[PDB]
């Protein structure tokens, strides 16, 4: 789940273009209802699976073994607006470089939760 929800390496959205209406709706996340916030990573796979030998952290969440990036990442966090009434779900797309915190789990040891960008 990890991939389909937050991996999108080859995008680089600007300020509330259409980007995460796309994007969310592509992803499954706006089936039943719209999933209220999420965050995408535009970096390669492999930097971003390598955070999880990186600096260890505690969770912002359940447990389950986090990492924080040694270097800031580029992101988008996507957030539902205001006016947005399933099964119309719209959402303000917002690019940031941050450092990010990721849960890590399994073999090989990758990661399986985005737990939050720091800052």
């Amino acid at each position: 789940a990890f991939q389909r929800q937050h991996m999108d390496s080859d995008s680089s959205p600007s300020s509330s273009s259409t980007y995460c209406n796309q994007m969310m709706r592509r992803r499954n996340m706006t089936q039943g209802r719209c999933k209220p916030v999420n965050t995408f990573v535009h970096e390669p796979l492999v930097d971003v699976q390598n955070v999880c030998f990186q600096e260890k952290v505690t969770c912002k969440n359940g447990q389950g073994n986090c990492y924080k990036s040694n270097s800031s990442m580029h992101i988008t966090d996507c957030r539902l607006t205001n006016g947005s009434r399933y099964p119309n779900c719209a959402y303000r797309t917002s690019p940031k470089e941050r450092h990010i915190i990721v849960a890590c789990e399994g073999s090989p040891y990758v990661p399986v939760h985005f737990d939050a960008s720091v800052e």
